[PDB]
């Protein structure tokens, strides 16, 4: 089994890598979830974006 990312999973991994307002604990947890099972990428990305947006500088 070849486990190189589909587009979909890649765009989510990079997004998560680069969301600016996550703490590294938070980021690492989301990345670990995608490592574990890349098929949950959609849901994990949506959570990560919510959390990023909630923590934006104001
Ligand atoms: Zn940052
Ligand atoms: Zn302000």
């Amino acid at each position: 089994a070849d486990n190189k990312f589909n587009k979909e999973q890649q765009n989510a991994f990079y997004e998560i890598l680069h969301l600016p307002n996550l703490t590294e604990e938070q980021r690492n947890g989301f990345i670990q979830s995608l490592k574990d099972d890349p098929s949950v990428s959609k849901e994990i990305l949506a959570e990560a974006k919510k959390l990023n947006d909630a923590q934006a500088p104001k």
